[PDB]
């Protein structure tokens, strides 16, 4: 992978990132123990997952500047911009946990399910979402592209956090519901809610740093890749369900949760009423053998080559919106995230 | 009151404010429910208090910028930036209120209470933080003082949620331990978690739009502001429990809550070892006796006294530092503010 050859280097860049944040004030004593707790909270939580979204900015970054322009300080804002996104995202998840109840996020234990944390990780999360804006100054003060950035990342969080209230509103606990349960509905969670922070976000960021900023340019980027975050969590709902388990090392409760998949969505579209009612009363329930009734009734549907289909479809479609919206950016800048997804 | 006088134009300009943060997306159908509940969060906690800190913005531009250069759309802005300041301490609140569990704000149902909220409260309040970047662009984008604003407001949430990491640390549920409660932590926690904000942002903020951005200025202001919200917190802390309750309204929990009040910082610093006990035994309780009976060690202790003393030390010391660190700025900018808190 062109993203296992500048993994390191991004994971070794963290010590930085949190020396940092941890050390420009140190000439105030007063707030040394706050500060501790931002580290640990900043350690827990950044660390852990593959961190593609970040990485994403560093490769994106190298594809689209002039060499000669790459010194190193160029570098290590690229690597700390990377480390940006990834700190979004671990605001976005250690919030997102809290309001799911869950339970473990990478098999570990949520932040707010240790002992001591509880609900004080509403501000910690909230702090690791300041360290973003903190890292950016920072940084990244003196540069053109400052501002650009700064507006990239707030309404990066604003999508999100839109889309989270598009989800929370589609899919209550406590709630079948199975009327909200659109393909409209569908999409429009998925974009706002996942495509713009994971796909969007890290290219145009690069591509600001690049000097790459017109609006135009954006928008056609922005097409490619809100079409990819798409695909990307389609096939996440696949997986959930049909992954096999190994390959995954999570196990899918979608199902259990009334979550508003993929795989509801088609089922409900290509259902006579019996179906229906087989799958309002097993959907969002926590047995083993009403959950297996709804893999069956899915199975049954064919599902898994609809989706499939989908993905040949999509995989083409892809490649056509690359072909007509890529350039003057180098077409290997979509293709290499192409590659890692399908 | 010059606030008194303002006052209704600034609650007015909410509708507008509102419109503006919902109707900007009307070109975008599929997340309108997301919108609807955007608006509900907005209506239930940005009203309902005084709007000190927002009106501060409009009073002190309207006392720092030349009165021909308040055209009607300056004001506009000052309206909103106004809303603004009020919007970050609704986030705050919302989410504060999540955190201690507590029950009612301004005698009202604190929002996460509600039916169908609960800790979706939690992404609810990040959007009220979403909000001000959101104004801000819509309204100040062209201005030149529009990235000094946006980095005042960042900085505001960062000094708040550190403030409030250091508080949370200082005062954990289910912990006496008044070996934490010493002056220089209370003094650290008031900075940071509610003066920063409460007084420095919204004069700081008039500043800017006024052109007045240099940063002697700034750390000019500042020195009197952060003393100013020193003592509004201290003489929070003396209400809390000494306020005649119907001047108020509210009726303290402080001692309850194992608060790191101004009170019990006092009291232990002026304790042989027979009265640390007392308090040791009967602070952080629920029962009436046992918190008529630190209230009785803090008459005993003539602590009322103490504070009468501590505000006229401190109104000289305020006026001094008005003297002294006003100018540029007309004095009756921090003076209306004086007057208000004294
Ligand atoms: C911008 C970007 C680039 C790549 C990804 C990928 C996530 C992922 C993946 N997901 C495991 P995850 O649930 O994201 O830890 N598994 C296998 N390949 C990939 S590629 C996500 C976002
Ligand atoms: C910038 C600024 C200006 C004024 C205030 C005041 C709050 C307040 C007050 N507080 C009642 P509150 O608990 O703030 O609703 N009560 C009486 N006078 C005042 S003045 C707080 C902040």
């Amino acid at each position: 992978d062109v993203y296992a050859q500048e993994k390191q280097d991004f994971v070794q860049h963290f010590s930085q990132i949190v020396r940092v944040l941890t050390e420009d004030e140190m000439g105030h004593p007063e707030i040394g123990d706050a500060i501790a707790r931002l580290k640990e909270v900043l350690e827990y939580n950044a660390i852990g997952g593959k961190y593609n979204r970040g990485l994403t900015v560093v490769v994106a970054f190298r594809e689209l500047v002039e060499p000669r322009k790459q010194d190193a300080d160029s570098l290590q804002r690229a690597w700390t911009v990377g480390w940006c996104v990834e700190l979004l995202q671990a605001f976005f998840l250690v919030a997102d946990d809290i309001m799911d109840s869950s339970l473990t996020r990478r098999g570990q234990i949520c932040w707010y399910q240790k002992p001591g944390v509880g609900l004080d990780a509403i501000n910690d999360a909230n702090l690791l979402e300041a360290c973003i804006y903190r890292l950016l100054k920072l940084y990244c003060r003196e540069q053109p592209y400052y501002l650009n950035l700064i507006e990239l990342f707030l309404q990066s969080s604003y999508q999100t956090e839109i889309g989270q209230t598009l989800d929370l509103l589609t899919a209550p606990q406590g709630n079948v519901d199975l009327v909200r349960f659109t393909e409209k509905r569908y999409k429009s969670i998925v974009k706002y809610k996942t495509a713009f922070y994971s796909f969007y976000l890290p290219i145009a960021a690069a591509m600001y740093m690049a000097g790459i900023d017109g609006e135009k340019e954006h928008a056609n980027a922005k097409k490619i890749l809100l079409e990819m975050g798409e695909f990307f969590q389609i096939q996440d709902d696949y997986l959930d369900l049909f992954g096999d388990p190994s390959v995954t090392g999570k196990i899918g409760t979608d199902i259990q949760d009334n979550k508003c998949s993929w795989l509801v969505v088609q089922c409900l579209q290509r259902a006579t009423p019996e179906q229906y009612q087989i799958l309002k009363e097993n959907y969002g329930q926590k047995e083993a053998e009403k959950v297996a009734r709804v893999k069956a009734l899915y199975e049954e549907l064919d599902l898994p080559a609809v989706f499939l289909q989908y993905e040949e479809d999509s995989y083409s479609h892809i490649m056509a919106l690359i072909e007509q919206y890529a350039a003057p950016l180098p077409p290997a800048v979509f293709l290499g995230l192409a590659r890692k997804i399908y």
